[PDB]
């Protein structure tokens, strides 16, 4: 229980908190012991000071001993700047601090502002102090984007109006998510996306076809997911791994095409029924205004992974009529603790057979 005050480094990880609900209070320090001695009273008047009362880089709050001799009861307001890891956006949150005194033969657990003057409890001088710091309920709602937010909080630990013992460095990481907004976004299509292969005839009974669909993958998390899983599936069970498009009337009268996908800078060739598991470390990200999946269509800018799906179809010995097939894209961004229900998007595909 004896403890001598000096510099310390700590880390603290909050969340994942989903925006779905108002944020709980999170503890950063709960009556953490900063100094205590059984015999002497050197730690009678512990105080804690911010490096600056104006600069919020490492937390802003009083940075001098309170000049009054009467205590300042209650909590201190610390303004601290958080930085979002992938987008580098900055936003300040409030953190709350206070200290409490320990006395060997009495109890005066009253909360004092961090820079407060000391007091005695039934004429006994304190023998140490504890520190608490928490984030008040609902502060997280003020962060403007989903993702990983970092701050580095710094407090000076000192004997009031006396020697400074050291500095406390607390690295706080907030993980903020919006899972109800995980989605595969089609810039070009409001509710359902359908495209034609644009069939062209050349060089004899042979035919061409090529079109593409643009899309974003959003992980609710400003692309802080470590990897992601994508699949393209069409309901024609076969281990052929191919993509068929059938005529609207008769079964097994079908022509085939392939998919290639440019994903955030990476070339891929998905085959039917085979998930891809892509590491996100190398992918690029773009800002895009997406529509909110769950509430109304209004669109809010997020940081997502751009993609372009290309369809290529060449077939000889196609039959007269008209073709259609559907592509089912499913998407599951990696998860720190629990899985994210796979999201999905369907694309309808059309083909034209041209009799003279």
């Amino acid at each position: 229980a004896d403890k001598n005050p000096g510099s310390e480094n700590m880390t603290n990880t909050i969340g994942p908190h989903d925006r779905g609900g108002s944020s709980p209070i999170y503890n950063i320090l709960n009556s953490y012991l900063t100094a205590y001695n059984g015999s002497h009273h050197l730690y009678d008047r512990m105080s804690f000071l911010c490096l600056s009362s104006q600069n919020t880089l490492n937390g802003a709050c009083p940075s001098s001993d309170a000049p009054g001799t009467a205590t300042i009861d209650g909590e201190t307001n610390i303004t601290l700047q958080f930085t979002e890891k992938r987008s580098l956006i900055k936003r300040e949150l409030q953190i709350k601090g206070y200290k409490q005194f320990l006395f060997k033969n009495a109890n005066c657990p009253s909360k004092l502002a961090l820079n407060s003057s000391h007091f005695q409890c039934n004429r006994e001088q304190a023998s140490g102090a504890t520190l608490s710091l928490y984030i008040p309920a609902g502060e997280l709602n003020k962060l403007p984007f989903d993702g990983v937010w970092n701050a580095v909080l710094k407090l000076n630990v000192k004997r009031r109006y006396d020697t400074t013992y050291g500095t406390y460095t607390i690295n706080i990481t907030v993980n903020l998510t919006d899972k109800g907004n995980i989605q595969i976004w089609l810039p070009q299509f409001k509710s359902n996306a359908r495209v034609d292969l644009n069939l062209r005839p050349t060089g004899g009974g042979t035919y061409i076809g090529r079109n593409s669909v643009d899309m974003c993958f959003y992980d609710g998390y400003s692309t802080n997911s470590s990897s992601l899983e994508i699949r393209f599936q069409d309901d024609n069970s076969k281990s052929d791994g191919k993509f068929y498009l059938k005529k609207i009337n008769d079964d097994s009268k079908e022509l085939v095409y392939t998919l290639s996908l440019l994903l955030a800078g990476k070339n891929l060739t998905p085959t039917n029924g085979q998930a891809l598991n892509i590491n996100t470390a190398s992918l690029e990200t773009n800002w895009n205004r997406i529509t909110a999946v769950t509430m109304p269509e209004i669109s809010v800018p997020v940081l997502c992974w751009p993609g372009r799906l290309q369809l290529d179809a060449k077939v000889k010995n196609p039959e007269a009529g008209q073709y259609m097939g559907n592509i089912k894209i499913t998407f599951t961004p990696s998860s720190q603790t629990l899985d994210n229900k796979q999201v999905e998007k369907n694309i309808t595909v059309t083909a034209s057979v041209d009799p003279v």
